């Protein structure tokens, strides 16, 4: 279990190494510092200011950059947008009391998806504090006075460095072509002015590329005295057809609109390539985030993959199938039986990478943030070790860094059965999961897949599967599933594809059998009211089929029936049988059922005697509001309603009801509802505890259909698809039963769900129908607001809704 790490949240990490300590630099002016790549510290303070950690005060500093973009402007409303810096020793730079050295920080600022810089400062110590220097490459600029929303900064092209830079003749003149034909910044072909990258060449030149979507990646020389560019002053092609531009520098990446961002070169000088590191798709949890890898043997590239194929886009398509593409989303995922707990170690949009290549011996890193399965958009950083492998490529261990070398690995350390993921070409939400093969003595490969292997010398692997032949290496790996050091392999082939091994223990189909059996839970089987997960596989294939003694209580695949309201409790026997190879073990589960039980009528709003009275007797009447629930000045009118009279509800108005109206996590709500108009996210039936804890039935969600709605803490999205009519009469309805969440329309369920939050119990909620803290009321007619303890049942629901 020896390793430790130490973890910190550093989004866009960019490495460099100051004496024996690492350290990292993110977007949101936050940096952290190590020792040993694997245990961080945190020294700043984000955007804090004054008395920024990195800029001091941030406004006065940066005043120069935040004057077109990123200081509370457009989408930096309220605060700042500084992304994706770079930091490296300039050992050439002329401080300002003449002395030599310097720290350079390169940074980028953004006001909207377009309107950036890059904009750089400079310290004498990395820990800072950075001062401003200059602001160098502006995109998002217009032909024309032009404003974007939330901003009154002239976006014309004369208000960037363009006009000073002519006037210093190092350029002719504006180009048309950064224009559409409406005056508009020509994002298809010219960039986004942010997530700079700083590198040296064979020659110790300097280069600095960026960019991000837009028309992709750019890269210009650098003075190295100064820090500035040295703009290319003319327009051209590259000998191999890639744009040139006068001020944007040289095309090496991207195009035409399409993903890509992050870029880190690093130059090899024991390969003598240039190798290029971008990030495709959308850094969220949903953006299939993934990093790619090209290469060239010029700064300026042309940079290709594995297969040859440019960096640079031939048109407004897939980038998909360019670039080899060394992680994605990926969970060596725990099955059943698994060593260890929890899902698995695996990575969700992985990405926006630096790169560590220790001049002395070789040795190569991986610096990047990412996501996780199931922790929403948290993020932390993550090191992953590079290898060069026979054919000039490095390629990325599986694991992330914890302490390794290579090392003489012996044939009989490599034999055995493996975990295998595929990275393939293809991005999205999905996760790519392990499959089962073994590495035969015999050099064949068997299991989920066939073929052969051979290590060359200490080290070197190659894999041939369905005539793919990756290559890479073998390598001793921290796996914390199993808190071993496992043997892996990591290897690329000639299509740009990685693929990566764990090694799993060895051991026989009695022992997993066994271990299938003690891990195989299926939790509280005493008090059962909705259909039960059952697994059909454990660890390494094994198979776990499942036998009831009665399939009236719970079928084979365990869905259950419940008994109607009065009926007794009924039991049976689920048996799951567990095999592998021609081991098998038994375990046997008893399950209670319960019978539904009848939600209990607590509240009645009918407004059949013209008031706002509840018809129980249990609470206090409604009251009136005007356009929100915490004010007053609106009218309630009672017209003839579905039952009953009804309450009129005429835009302005709405019914503030009593505190704890609802008070647990077992409950439901019923109403009727004749909309007039619609607007979106506006309530019907709203409680809250306050604006970050409320839950809402919604006519018109945010996607245009009714939901039962939830927020901020967390966001929960009871999506119906289906929409309400206006002018017409639908009965809603829901129930909570502790995380059980479903929605009725009509008396028929359109949404099922678990996990939903106990809004009601840890405090008395606030409570009305119309209105919230935000949106316009609703207008139209409500009827029948019906409040229960319990979730409904199915019958129940139809019984209302059949009216
Ligand atoms: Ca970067
Ligand atoms: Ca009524």
């Amino acid at each position: 279990k020896d390793p430790q790490f130490t973890n910190v949240s550093v989004h866009d990490p960019s490495i460099v190494k100051d004496g024996d300590t690492y350290y990292i630099f993110g977007s949101h002016i936050e940096a952290a510092k190590s020792k040993d790549l694997m245990n961080w510290e945190k020294f700043t303070n984000g955007y804090t200011t004054p008395n920024n950690k990195l800029y001091g005060d941030l406004s006065k500093n940066l005043a120069g950059s935040f004057k077109w973009a990123g200081e509370n402007d457009a989408d930096s409303k309220g605060g700042f947008a500084v992304w994706a810096p770079d930091v490296f020793w300039n050992k050439d730079y002329v401080n300002e009391d003449g002395t030599k050295g310097a720290y350079m920080i390169y940074y980028s600022v953004s006001s909207t998806y377009i309107r950036s810089a890059i904009g750089y400062a400079v310290s004498k110590h990395i820990e800072g504090p950075y001062k401003y220097v200059d602001t160098i490459v502006y995109s998002g600029f217009t032909k024309e006075e032009a404003y974007d929303a939330n901003s009154k900064i002239n976006k014309k092209w004369t208000n960037t460095n363009i006009p000073k830079l002519i006037e210093q003749g190092k350029l002719k003149g504006v180009r048309a072509d950064w224009f559409h034909n409406d005056g508009s910044y020509n994002n298809r072909d010219f960039p986004n002015a942010i997530d700079p990258n700083l590198f040296y060449d064979e020659k110790g030149n300097l280069w600095m590329a960026y960019g991000s979507w837009s028309g992709g990646i750019f890269v210009l020389p650098m003075d190295k005295t100064t820090g500035k560019p040295i703009y290319p002053g003319k327009d051209g092609k590259t000998p191999d057809g890639r744009l040139v531009d006068r001020y944007f520098g040289i095309k090496i990446a991207g195009g035409y609109y399409q993903s890509g961002e992050g870029t880190y070169i690093v130059y090899d000088k024991n390969t003598d390539y240039y190798y290029l590191y971008v990030t495709y798709g959308w850094l969220g949890a949903d953006g299939g985030y993934n990093m790619r890898q090209f290469r060239s043997t010029s700064p300026t590239g042309p940079y290709v993959d594995a297969k040859g194929q440019s960096a640079v886009l031939p048109g407004e398509v897939d980038n998909s199938p360019y670039g080899n593409k060394i992680m994605g989303n990926f969970l060596f995922e725990r099955k059943v039986g698994d060593p260890g707990t929890g899902i698995g170690v695996g990575y969700v949009s992985p990405g926006h990478n630096s790169v560590y290549l220790d001049r002395k011996t070789g040795q190569q890193f991986l610096v990047f943030h990412t996501r996780f399965p199931q922790s929403g958009e948290y993020h932390e950083v993550r090191v992953h070790q590079m290898f060069m492998n026979k054919n000039g490529w490095p390629v990325v261990a599986p694991y992330r860094y914890a302490g390794e070398k290579l090392e003489k690995v012996n044939k009989q350390d490599v034999v055995g059965e493996y975990q295998l993921i595929n990275h393939g070409k293809d991005y999205s939400a999905d996760i790519k999961k392990q499959i089962f093969v073994r590495l035969n003595r015999n050099n064949t490969i068997s299991g989920d897949a066939t073929g052969t292997w051979r290590k060359i010398g200490h080290n070197q692997a190659e894999i041939t599967i369905d005539g793919e032949t990756y290559d890479g290496v073998f390598v001793r790996q921290w796996d914390p599933t199993s808190k071993r050091y496992v043997m892996a392999f990591t290897a690329l082939s000639n299509e740009g594809v990685s693929i990566w091994g764990s090694k799993l223990a060895d051991k026989t189909d009695e022992e997993i059998v066994e271990d299938v059996a003690s891990d195989l839970d299926l939790g509280d089987t005493d008090h059962v009211v909705s259909n039960l997960h059952l697994p059909t596989e454990g660890t390494r294939h094994t198979v776990i089929s499942w036998t009831t003694s009665d399939a009236k209580v719970v079928s084979e695949t365990g869905v259950v029936h419940r008994p109607e309201v009065g009926s007794a409790p009924v039991t049976a026997t689920l048996t799951a049988t567990i095999t592998k190879g021609d081991a098998t073990a038994t375990k046997v589960f008893h399950i209670t059922v319960l019978p539904y039980e009848e939600a209990k009528l607590t509240a009645h709003y009918s407004f059949d005697n013209n008031d706002l009275s509840d018809s129980t007797g249990n609470f206090g009447p409604g009251t009136i509001t005007g356009n929100r629930i915490d004010n007053e000045g609106g009218t309630i009118a009672y017209a003839d309603g579905k039952i009953g009279k009804a309450a009129v509800l005429n835009g302005q108005s709405g019914i503030r009801l009593p505190d704890g109206l609802v008070s647990s996590n077992q409950y439901s709500v019923s109403l009727w509802v004749k909309p007039e108009q619609l607007t979106t996210h506006t309530t019907t039936f709203f409680g809250a505890k306050d604006p970050n804890h409320w839950i809402s039935l919604v006519p018109q969600g945010w996607d245009g259909n009714t939901m039962l709605w939830s927020g901020s803490s967390p966001w929960y999205d009871g999506r119906t698809f289906w929409k309400i009519p206006t002018g017409q009469w639908t009965h809603l309805a829901f129930s909570v039963d502790n995380g059980a969440v479903k929605v009725y329309i009509n008396g028929v369920e359109k949404f099922s769900g678990t996990n939903f939050p106990d809004v009601f119990t840890g405090a008395n909620a606030s409570f009305a129908l119309g209105v919230n803290w935000w949106d316009p009321p609703f207008k139209g007619l409500i009827d029948e607001l019906r409040i229960y303890e319990g979730a409904l049942t199915p019958s129940q629901v139809t019984d209302l809704a059949q009216t």
